[PDB]
RNA sequence: GGGCUCGUAGCUCAGCGGGAGAGCGCCGCCUUUGCGAGGCGGAGGCCGCGGGUUCAAAUCCCGCCGAGUCCACCA
């Protein structure tokens, strides 16, 4: 099945390689060496380049990236430069995982052209699955460059197959100097991205430097071919990736021990030298004990638990190294590259535009802040994480768009943010210490899940403070994980009964025309269908165009339209016309002219903000109702009054200068290489040409109306400023005539209140504070006077109270509200006295019992109950109720004696 | 002199068959066409007689005279134009249009500007308030009366006819009526009025005075070489005819009816007597005999007034055969019919022409015939409203007016209120002033409506109620018309000492964004700086004015302000002062300029939106821009809702948005208002043959200075405030663009920090602070409750302490407490039918209350307790006070309690 | 994008259906030479906003607002 494909390649079998099996039942692969073994022990070898460079010569970043540009420059494919780290124009996906991300999945589903063909790139990915093996395998980055040759072909015409491809790879090695016969072809299933296909993985040196994949399918829900539990179809079409690690190439060029020292030596430098690791980097016994142990870190990424203490075992023997000693380092290092690795990865995020948050996409950023943080806390590290970041800045020496100042002010931000939260969980589980003296694991997920203490600290507290402890692991993702549930699961759009081809708007080009001519296809329930529509229909904000529709008979009234693909929907709620009439629809000119305007000041805000704020802010969202609109932006912190009071001056100032707005219908090759990706801060736009709007400055694939110019927006008014979430900042605005208005009801609401209090509305807020502090006044001043009250009231009461037994029972029926009631009742407990009171109140009489004495106020209020139909509660000297019946002083008397006589003895 | 130039130089004088004679008595030389016949045509030589007998071959109407007379002089070679308005809005000196001449003076009548045709013929509605005593005594007399004329201009050049030549068509005209040419008489006379006059022939026919031909050479001046009615007037270059006729005196004379009224508007007349108090019938015969015959000689008695006028009286009473004091019983009450008519034609044109009623400007004319109308309507005690009558007016005469009747309505139902409240208050003055003073006088009534808005006939009515002689001059009207008639010169302070310079150049007029500049200066007088060439702008308004610097190879000379005299800039410079002769480039600052022409350009738009909304009897008081704020004041007669503010900003804020062109250019005068309308003037007069003429959309103003291009430069605007100052008048406060701006994020920032101290969102505010209020009234009113509670409770408490004696409840007490306490607990003790005393250890000396609800006297306990502790005091028979030198034991006082009940009863 | 956690005195919190409470901070007094505090007091609160439940809501339920936190779709 599979292997027909593997066969198949030309370089293997003319040109001299073979293939073979391994005695594991795994998988099988290519060598031209037809002589060693390995040996049946999983991975019997893991490592061969580390002490002996098995390139030509050292490369460095630069020149391993030059090398290969070049090489494949001058070889008949175009050089492309990288995409941002973030994937911006896909949607299913946050960052850029490989190579071929960036062009997917429009043009590896054959829907646009590939800018060249073949293509190559230095790509700059991210994974943070890896995120355990990080630092500890010795080949493992958080963030690397991938470069590539890509081929792009579609039936019956292709630039290149299998066979060039891994030709390129052969011919790339060999004219480093890797003879053929240390070079081991690995195959393997590739799935990721939703393409997939067979690969070739290279290993040399014993390890993997290479993968190249060929895409023969897509993922689709028919899914005929089943893997990594998702589901795939052949294509029509097929396409070639090729993945080369560059930081795992130029280590095999200097044959350090592990990658890191091969592209960052100095940062790692850094961190070892001014921090609390034991040792020294110089000394032959811990460079002894590196060489062998980064031998072997190949290996005990793959193998754990028991063989890990047993592989170390071997190894420390190996180098005749204690079972303490050699750990003594290993721990120390695998969380020094970790943190150097991170930095590095740092850079990348915010630099191309990613800001730290709570959720989302930020919150990855934020995670990695997180992590850095904590290593260079437990490696008590005596600079910042800038510092680190601004190192690998100038190592790589590459530009951002995000300055390296924005960088500074979001580290800072991002620690201190960190710093409270540790302080603010820290004392939760002091007090959770006081409250249940030991720690379990139900709530030790909540400690992390829900207040981001990792368990290092509730275990560090608890041990540091002897309360009981139970760290289990393996179950952090057990909850969260494994218990959710989606609801719907068929497409996304309500689904057509009938299909109507032909649908298109000329509203695009032109947009003065509310009126147009046409002729109806047709009518469904409450809401029918034309062929050319000015209509624009709306989105998830309002966005809608009202009007109404003449027919040859009668004008019918839309009062709302929408859209499903390849359709205009347009609802009447009432009378139809049918199939039978032609039709001039007139769409209303104010609702269009505002929609016009917010969409205009919608692009104008961005632009204020990014050049307020900084580049580092990208559009997250945006939507629309009648007289009002919001924009969400990417910002570390809510703005200060002074930052907003500046954009939307800056606003107002880009609309008197009334610049030209133009759109133009455009194939997205050119439309990207013009603009960058700024282009898709509106989402990404299905289809081979897309619309593109240009705001003068600011350019957006936009599908709205727009404005001739800025001149016919109006003023601009930013509402309301709001923080949804950490690193996400929600602006409410409006512009046009719905601005003015807009603010015309904020000075009513001001107006209004000032008449209220018969005051100018200048002195408002001087007058409401003297008025709430005068009225907590006397809201005060009324208790202390209900007090004497009660007190007076208690004396009062006790003076005809009958006595019983060096006892004074008062039993009467009063005039006052409940809470009166009640300070009576606390009063004359607090003098010793017996019995309960009542008052007529609002459907029901409300009845106080009281005791200063052994007897208990509670059972006196369910015998007073039982006779007056009633229930309540309290404690011992007071208790509270109602009953339906009220009773004469005597009947209570009856009652209260009933129940003093049952108490004694 | 001109007795030679025109008594022999025209055809008509000496050719045509004429001759002069003059009257001893007379004094005065007429021209007759009958020698065989003599008469005068003015008092008290004749009366007229063609009443009865009318001397035209038909009786005609208002609308069929009118257009007759128009299409005589078109066809006879006159070009015709549409009525001007009642108010002189295109002149300076005055409010009221007093003649057809007063519509083309100063302008056309000094050559200045041509006129709209030559020649030309109109029927213009002229309002004359000194003739105002003389309306419905003689009636011949009209407050308001269109006069039909026709006038040509001629400079010392061409003409379009002459004397000969105008006197030929009014002979044509008339003899073509049906009067004979014989019985035509015509006097000589000067006429004067508006600042022009000249030698004129006054037509009399049938002893009326019906039409007045005016021919003028002279302009008024200094020089004034010849005295024409104390007033100084000097020969003009240009020569000129101009005619008058009445055309109601043209109507009235065709009708031959008994007075004016009675026939150009006999529907009012006699609607008035249908629903006044007039006790006799007009349909009647015997009281149309005596009127027939009264109105003979109606116009003698109506320029005499005293016992002359009894005697007048007496012998026309006679002659009819009736008496004198039933001759009162039609003629006053009669001629007060005539004036209320007469009076609410003239509201009609006064209120339909723009007028708005107010304590000074022509608003005080308005509101004078109003409030003297309203007055007759009392003495006439009128079933109807004045609004009744002026629609009747209005019908009658088929003119369309710019402000709608449902205005004027609003205008008049308001004023009533004004009048009766105005008059409630005034009424008392009167009751002292008159027996005060003692008598009557001028200045008395002159001060008494001038300042307290008392008409007339009520000081008259008081003065002569308690035993005060009145002398009310004839023509007293006109003395408090004249007397404010006059608009204020507005004099301000101008200096344009000697400089010896001519002609200066401004270069803002065509561009106001350019901002720099270069010329030669010339003239240095003290500080000031003065140039050839400048592009700065002067005003002595106080604002508005643009500020700068220059450089030049000397140094920096720093202009603070700017200034203008006789046309000539000033140039203010504290620093360095330039030399001659010097080559400078003026550099002004953009900002200053800017928000002047923000101001400017907004200011125009508020007119316009003024006007849109309310009415159209919108107009202008004045404009100045205090520094940071602006301000405009408009006519209205009551201060505007806050719904009305809501639509002015919301209409005027839509034109923003709307960014129509704002064109300035220059213009005819004669040109621009053809075009426009006299809203032209709003913001003043502008002289030259030329005016600078702005749009700022449809709105059209005569304002010279900075302007911007479109409404959108000036953004949105926000109304600062809206005060009343003087009746009439209504003032605005308002700010536009960035100053806007500022004052709609101060008002949110005063609307966010109430909302903030009431932790509550904005949009809630309102609701949220009456709810506080309430709480912080209720609890109010609750603490006093309270505290009565108190003092309820303790009188009850302390009865219970108290002792028995007499079966009378005796209590007497020491309590830590003030006064008012003792005061307040002594009522209810004696209230409760008990005896005794209550003392307290207050500050200083002792204080002490005694008190007793029984027949025991409160005082004398006093007396004996206070002589045992040292002191005394008062009190009544239920309670005392006192304060004392010593606390007493309660058992000390149980004695003097003891001793008292003994003693007493 | 999906869960969870928390809003109470200036701060840090406990109270989790029938009294608004503790530590620290603040104010006063007392004792103390152990200048640090100790003893006895006092001030300080719409228990974040809207509702529903009940005789009764700081407390229970639902929604909002705000502040937190983890996880989540990567040969
Ligand atoms: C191109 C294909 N879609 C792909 O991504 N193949 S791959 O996932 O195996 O990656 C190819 C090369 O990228 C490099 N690479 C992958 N993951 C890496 C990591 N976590 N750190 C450093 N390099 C990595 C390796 O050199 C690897 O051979
Ligand atoms: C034409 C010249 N400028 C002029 O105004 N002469 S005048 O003062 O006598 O008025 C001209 C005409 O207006 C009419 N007229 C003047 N005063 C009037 C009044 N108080 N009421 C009614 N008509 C009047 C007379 O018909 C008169 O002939
Ligand atoms: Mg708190
Ligand atoms: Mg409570
Ligand atoms: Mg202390």
């Amino acid at each position: 099945t599979l292997d027909e494909e593997y066969l198949d390649i030309t370089f293997l079998t003319e040109n001299g390689f073979v293939r073979k099996r391994c005695p594991k039942c795994g998988k099988h692969f290519w060598t031209a060496d037809p002589e060693r073994e390995i040996c049946g022990d999983p991975p019997c070898e893991s490592y061969s380049f580390i002490g002996n460079p098995v390139f030509k010569k050292p490369f460095e970043l630069d020149e391993m990236r030059e090398y290969y540009l070049n090489f494949f420059e001058r070889r008949g494919h175009g050089r492309i430069e990288r995409y941002p780290v973030v994937a911006r124009w896909r949607t299913d996906i946050y960052l850029t995982i490989a190579s071929i991300a960036d062009f997917q999945p429009f043009v590896t589903s054959g829907v646009a052209p590939p800018p060249a063909n073949p293509l190559t790139i230095s790509q700059p990915c991210i994974r943070l699955d890896d995120l355990d093996s990080v630092g500890r395998t010795g080949r493992h980055l958080t963030l690397f460059e991938m470069m590539a040759h890509h081929a792009f072909n579609y039936p019956g015409k292709e630039i290149y197959w299998k066979n060039e491809t891994v030709a390129y790879c052969t011919e790339l090695l060999n004219e480093l100097g890797v003879k053929k016969e240390d070079i081991v072809y690995k195959e393997e299933p590739w799935a990721g991205g939703g393409n997939a296909g067979p690969c070739l993985e290279a290993i040399v040196g014993g390890l993997e430097v290479a993968t190249l994949v060929f895409m023969n399918l897509e993922e689709h829900p028919e899914g005929d071919i089943e893997i990594k539990g998702a589901r795939y179809r052949k294509m029509d079409n097929y396409i070639v990736d090729t993945g080369y690690g560059l930081e795992r190439f130029v280590w095999a060029s200097k044959g350090t021990p592990t990658v890191y020292d091969a592209i960052f030596p100095e940062v790692v430098d850094t961190i070892i030298d001014n921090s609390n690791v034991s040792f020294n980097r110089e000394d032959e016994r811990v460079r002894r004990i590196v060489a062998e142990s980064s031998k072997l870190a190949g290996i005990m990424g793959e193998l754990r638990g028991e063989r890990l203490n047993q592989l170390r075992k071997s190894v420390a023997d190996t180098v005749g190294v204690s079972v303490e000693e050699l750990e003594g380092i290993v721990v120390p290092l695998e969380k020094v590259y970790s943190l150097a690795d991170h930095t590095r990865c740092i850079l990348f995020m915010l630099g191309d535009g990613l800001v730290p948050s709570n959720a989302g996409a930020g919150y990855l950023a934020r995670l990695m802040i997180r992590r850095s943080l904590r290593l260079a806390e437990e490696l008590e590290l005596g600079l910042d994480l800038y510092d680190l970041v601004e190192m690998h800045k100038k190592i790589l020496g590459f530009e951002f768009d995000v300055p390296l100042s924005t960088v500074q002010e979001i580290l800072e931000l991002e620690k201190e943010r960190y710093r409270t939260t540790v302080s603010k969980g820290t004392r939760l589980v002091e007090r959770l210490v006081e409250r249940k003296k030991k720690l379990e694991k139900d709530d030790l997920i909540e400690l992390y899940d829900s207040h981001g203490i990792p368990v290092e600290l509730a275990v560090g507290i608890a041990a540091e403070k002897g309360a009981e402890v139970e760290m289990p692991k393996d179950i952090y993702a057990e909850l969260a994980k494994r218990h959710s549930k989606a609801e719907k699961v068929q497409e996304k759009k309500i689904t057509l009964q009938n299909e109507y081809p032909a649908t298109e708007k000329l509203y695009y080009d032109d947009p003065t025309l509310l009126e147009f001519e046409a002729e109806v296809i047709g009518v469904e329930g409450d809401f029918v269908i034309l062929n050319r529509s000015a209509f624009y229909p709306e989105s998830g904000g309002q966005d809608n165009d009202v009007g109404y529709l003449i027919a040859n008979g009668g004008k019918f009234e839309v009062v709302d339209v929408l859209e499903a693909d390849g359709v205009v929907l347009h609802v009447v709620k009432g009378a139809k016309p049918e199939v039978g009439t032609k039709v001039k629809g007139v769409i209303d000119s104010d609702v269009r002219w505002r929609h016009m305007r917010h969409h205009s000041a919608t692009h104008v805000l961005l632009y204020s903000l990014q050049k307020v704020l900084g580049n580092h802010v990208w559009q997250a969202g945006a939507r629309k109702e009648f007289s009002k609109a919001r924009l969400d932006v990417t910002h570390f912190r809510r703005p200060s009054e002074e930052e907003i009071k500046e954009i939307e001056m800056l606003a107002n100032r880009e609309i008197l200068a009334n610049k030209p707005i133009k759109w133009e219908w455009m194939d997205r090759i050119e439309a990207e290489r013009k603009f960058g990706f700024r282009l898709y801060q509106g989402g990404v736009p299905p289809g081979r040409k897309i619309r593109v709007v240009q705001v003068g400055d600011d350019v957006q694939a936009c599908g709205g109306t727009h404005c001739r110019s800025t001149g016919e927006i109006g003023m601009l008014k930013i509402l309301k400023v709001e923080s949804i979430q950490d690193g996400v900042i929600r602006f409410e605005f409006a512009a046009g005539e719905a601005a003015i208005e807009a603010v015309e009801e904020m000075e009513r609401l001001l107006r209004e209140a000032s008449s209220i209090l018969r005051v100018e509305p200048a002195k408002l807020p001087k007058t409401v504070e003297r008025f709430f502090e005068e009225w907590k006044d006397q809201r005060k001043e009324i208790e202390r006077l209900k007090s004497v009250i009660a007190d007076l009231w208690a004396d009062i009461l006790m003076e005809r109270a009958e006595e019983f037994d060096s006892m004074k029972v008062v039993a009467e029926v009063v005039d006052a509200d409940m809470q009166a009631l009640q300070k009576l009742a606390e009063r004359l407990a607090e003098k010793g006295a017996v019995g309960c009171l009542m008052a007529k109140g609002e459907g029901k009489v409300f009845v106080v019992t009281f005791s200063g004495q052994k007897y208990d106020a509670r059972e006196l209020l369910r015998e007073i109950g039982r006779v007056a139909k009633g229930s309540g509660g309290g404690r011992k000297d007071v208790a509270q109720g109602a009953v339906q019946q009220l009773l004469d002083r005597e009947e209570m008397l009856d009652v209260i004696f009933r129940f003093l006589s049952e108490h004694e003895g």
